[PDB]
């Protein structure tokens, strides 16, 4: 909310929904296309182009969103994590990130010599 | 020590809510409930417990403690598969690794020079 | 803003318009070849050559625009790594870039010697 | 761990340890393991009260998790017996040979760094 | 410093292989800048300044690839088998990957 | 710790460590002279005796060094050259270096 | 310092370390080492469980014989380099010995 | 330049030549490689004294090493053209990317460190 | 320092693995079978050994290119020819305390 | 074929086959499919274990839900041949599909 | 057979093929209401039980092909697709033709 | 056979994995969302369907060829390609006897 | 099987029968299994009679193996319940889906068979 | 020549043209390939009947399959190139091998049959 | 049956050092014994084992059978390891099909034409 | 039948990719042909007596490799890595190895 | 016997005695050299290049001395296979083996059709 | 020695001198170039070419050579799969390839249908 808030101001209420609608295209539970996002928008194709590929603010505003979505999904990878190793078939990858999580794992070094 | 800054800011009925949530989330995507099975045992609303989840933000960051205390409470299942890597017809050598490591069992030696 | 903006000083608007036409042939919806940029471009073949071999400054800031396209993609690239999570075959080096996009694991590092 | 485990200890009562152990001493000690209910019996309490202490009692979990680590670290030799047929047997694991090594920091990087800061 | 036809053939031998039949020789090349085989050789052999300039020459047009590899890179992410390498390298790119460490110890 | 639990630190080792059919829990109590409850007890619940155990352990795998060296030699010298075997033998030595640049700040 | 840890052990005891790494690194049984030595074999199986210093002197000595090998090593290294299947580990590791690799670190931060 | 040289100041004008015929032979290319007895013959001296040089004189070994690495360090675009036709093939080379990326300093390790060394 | 057929006998050696069996070399030599197994001293015939290997650089280098020149053009020997150049950088971003 | 194994069946087991195929091939629990069918559990468990007929129907109507995704089995298949990875894999399958690979064979003997 | 027998043979093929803990041989022996050696002794040294439970296995495994084609279809259109399951799946349907050259003399 | 339209229907949809969703694609064909799941027939489409395949064999081959010319040639596209020509023998003797 | 285990059992005694169950039930049936020498004290045997038995006799080899086929015939269930988990787990086998078609007979290979003889 | 010429009895000559510029467009090698409006507009077509013939045309389509198989056939020496490449270079290719072998028929497989079919 | 011939043409003492010969040979290359320490137990001269094992052409065929027959003995002993590999938690499925197999449990089909 | 010069053409395309600078061009060996780029590309696509003479004599100049493959396939088995394939490709060049089959059944 | 009595009577008495010192210089229990073995033999490097290349009864009887030295090794071959069966680190590979020696694997076939 | 010596009878004894010298040079002790064996023979490197490239007869006759060479070959490949067999890492391809060498593997094959 420090970042989203500072960004968003220097767009438009059209602009944020756009970054919003595009996100959610992607991360949200067939998606829509380009030209449907822009229908849906009531921009034309080219003004979404141009907010993508010109509009510094607007695609660093779109990636903290982004950001957003990917971090809601944290107990869904947890879930798949445990599925992983505590079935009847144990990954030991998956062991590996459930021990470094907790921060469990240690590596030890023995340093010689001089600078 | 976390869990208890959030816990204060909610109800006993939020802080149940909210390890009967998780529980039912980190099972594997069989005999989960839907939302509106989880708020009868809880015996409140279906747009309560929608809110809480979604618009309140006490609610929202004790729920992710409670996630991470769910997690770390299976240390001892995850140790028995670990263990049974090692044991089994085909020794892992990488769970032995992690065994090792597990314990600060392994050194790296570097010399350095300047 | 700032870095491509410094290096968009030293370029001429024409020279500017080539960068985005051939970002964009690469990052965008090879497609167009270079003549056909070049002609887009009203510029002579030898001229987009040139550009692209012997001006520094037009290469530097080329670079800087595929990097904006990239970083773009953000979301895309998300989508992707959260369908190979969930997906029938759950990806534990997926799940690995997941928990270090938000810093989620920790090692101990134990360090000896003069 | 003495002293880690008898701090952990504190916080709880009798039959509460014993249900830390007996948890950990199903899934860590050599037909099928107990359930759930079947340890709540032995324990002599009700399912609701061994849930509840698994999932809402901070100072259980984390004395539970201690013992767990006692278990895991006992097993050394056991582990150690692996790691060396893996060593010598007829499909001989380079991978088990460098563990070994690492375990007694038989093995050395060098470098010779160069820059400043 | 190099002589503008030392500069001109740095350019050649890296567009010969860093640009766009079948490349030229090592022959050809000689002949289209209108030197000895022998010269060649020498300048690719003997002249460190000459080494030294190509060697920068092939750098900037190696640089000068970066959108064409960034497309390729997004057609491994997207495509019918994504790669979670190529995911790890997007996400390397822009910073986005940490690792913590707890040091304890003595040096 | 006591002679006896001094004695059943080493008999446990040997069992994993030493050898073929290793003795289970319950022989490994009668040759100890001690009840299969009082053997858990200690593997369980007795701090000193785990913590002397791991250091048996310890040695009795240190003292296999000649053993992996040979095995380590055999991949190395055998029909399939082992790589890795040979990065192991020249580390164990501290025959590899690499140059590492370091810029800037901190 | 094969020398301090030498006068910690009998003899017997420095023969029995030499016998049993140069029956690994240069065939035969436990009972056939004990019965060359001239001993029992549970006195063999004491100084190899029990005897710490015994342990130390003979690892040592392991690491003795290990070393002597490098031309051997260097022999098969060469030999999948230069072979009919050339070894891109095999060189990376000559590139090592010689120190010719550089990692380049660019660090940023606090 | 200047360490070539450094090197070059210890050696007969045979030798130079020698060291140059040798790395020729190796790193540049011409349908089989030259012999030894082929070198020997071409330089205008003995089997022996080749032989000689290349073993016990350490000013030539270090001189001829040094003409190898710039023989090596020339082949740059080289080297570079076949990275990039491994990113644009029909197999595209992620391993390739990852190098390409490294040349240029573009991958970002983020370390949060903690405690007290 | 050594004597001169030492020195030529250090060479000479090592010149076998960088054929002669153990009882030949020491046969070659004018020694005992002995004595080779007790000096089996690690000084200047181990220099002359990493001397030998030195000494194959080029060669290496042969190799390493035909990997990457090839038909199949192996991306570990770039990486590695790209390490020999130091052209290679990893970037680390360091945040947090220590103290 | 369908129409042989059917008579077998009451109106009620043709329903729970179909939802049961349904189900894996067009996120239901087995209780939820018996509440929905207005069955109790254990009728469903006992067609699905000792109900031969019905297990029979079922693999059968399995089989024409499975070849009903025949399109996007080759939907997958071309984009695995056209994609940024070209599989050769793919391409064997697709040769195989129109019958345009030979296998010869030399034959020798009694 | 008897009713008894048949019985104890669905109890340990639901026992394996059915599900989340699985009974064991005690308490199976306990369900059907027999003791533990007789069940052993059925599983051991009865052929008609034997051959039995097998057939019955065979049902069971027989009884889950839509779950199996389902995750064939999941990994045909998954984020990976495997050109395995693909092959599976036209080799269900006869899809696959080889042509087979063959010369001569036998 | 079929009509016009039906013959127009398949081509159409085929078209669609060889994009518009199945309601999409029903509004499309004028016809009711549980009409569709009901026919979901295999005739004339599937042909249609084995026809589209059929028809994209130059783009297959031309990766095939791809495949064998690039910078890591395939040597399981060469297996392929000489199969495809009936280039590849394998030679059985046998021996013994049946009755 | 009924009749092939009576007809190899015609050869031997009693005793050598349940010698061969004794050592199938100790291979095949589910903290360390029996060592020769407590299975021939529980038989009544002498380790010597025992060792004859499974060297000498080829009735008694011959019917043992006939009693390996049983129990191993008998686990079907247990192998079957670990081929489910591989399809259906989190990660899902196509080999052991292979499997599961073949065991039905549910894949075909088609052939057009062309030349002479 | 005979199947070829059957085929393209049943095509315009404007549909032959067709066919073997779709096919040249994909197996001749020339910086990026024609889209198919380029092709049809080359063909002095509409967009919408190459399309037809690509779709609907049966005789088109078994055609373009024909002359699609002959320009394969021709890069023969090409693929053998490569094939010797595999064998011939520094990691040299044993299942290239094997395909040079097959090729000639040089491998055999030994059966010996015993039973009654 | 094979056996019983070549059994004829050879003393009790002969079958007796073919069946210790086998056995000592098919042990792991720890408890071995050396022939001069396999002629003490049947009470032979060493010459004489000698040439039985090398220049006694109805011993060596003997012997071979022998061996065949301990490998054949140790059948339970591959079924254990085989289902241990199937039921392990790395369950091998390439233990299943040979456990499928050997029963005859797995079908090819293959349809003809002419 | 074939013409002179198109059997030539045969020839010189095999010998460019199976014999022995980089590859010569195909408008190079049209014109040391001395005929149109055309022509040879009419041979190539549209002349079938062409096409599968031109196959043939790729035949011949894959055969006439054998000692060459050979030498690869003993330099696998000899090598500091014996290649059990190689050595698999060996015994069935020689008829070394067999299975035996049990038949059972009917057809 | 059969063969190689056939083929010995073609052959001289250094022949057959080079055609055994080249098998067992590989195959019995550091090698000799093609010189020192024709030193041994007491004959000429080009002798035995000549029988090695042109002599067909030679070459066919080292090949069947060859395959006789390679049968003795069966129990050795047997030890390896049993050693990696039945160690506590089973290979599915070498229990394939054992299985076919024994012929205890069924591949079965349904076929329809017509020819 | 049949099929050799019906090949050599359509060649000069030039071109068999030749085809030795060619298989020579890969099979015993590439090393000599084209050109030095065209001077060994005392033949034109244009003539070497044709013979190669032209001549049937030629090539047959070599390739039969070449098999010659290879089956020689036969102690020295026993003697590597042995080495794999015994050594550090007993290989079981090696040993299933021994085994087939003298037919000691059988499966059994159940034909159904019409």
């Amino acid at each position: 909310m420090a970042k989203l808030d500072e960004l968003k101001q220097k767009l438009t209420a059209k602009q944020i929904q756009a970054a919003y609608l595009l996100v959610e295209n992607e991360l949200m539970e067939e998606k829509r296309t380009q030209d449907e996002m822009a229908n849906e928008l009531g921009i034309n194709r080219t003004t979404l182009w141009e907010w993508r590929t010109k509009n510094q603010d607007f695609i660093a505003f779109k990636s903290e969103v982004a950001d957003s979505f990917l971090a809601e999904k944290r107990e869904q990878v947890y879930s798949k994590l445990m599925q992983l190793i505590l079935g009847p078939q144990p990954s030991v990858k998956a062991m590996q990130l459930y021990m470094q999580r907790f921060g469990l794992l240690t590596d030890k070094k023995v340093i010689e010599g001089d600078l």
